[PDB]
RNA sequence: UAUGUGAUGGAACCUCUCCGGAUAAUUCUAUCUCUUCUG
């Protein structure tokens, strides 16, 4: 297709992949702490641990 | 809610250090209570 040189918009695409959304919850709102839980996870240097 | 000839992020241990310890005979004698009416 050599899509260089065009950013494109509606320019053909033989082979599209659209984006990827949660069954049943098209439409529901909710906020980033009600589902998601935050660690922190770190690096150890294993020699001294 | 991406934009397309190129995503090892499974590509990283919240790890390391610190006596729930210290002191104490389950023992034993002095009152308690305020208004009495001329005495």
């Amino acid at each position: 297709e050599k899509s260089s040189k065009t950013s494109k918009s509606p320019v053909l695409n033989n082979v599209n992949f659209s984006n990827f959304n949660v069954l049943g919850k098209e439409k529901e709102f909710l906020n980033i702490e009600d589902v998601a839980d935050m660690r922190v996870v770190n690096r150890v240097d294993q020699q001294s641990g």
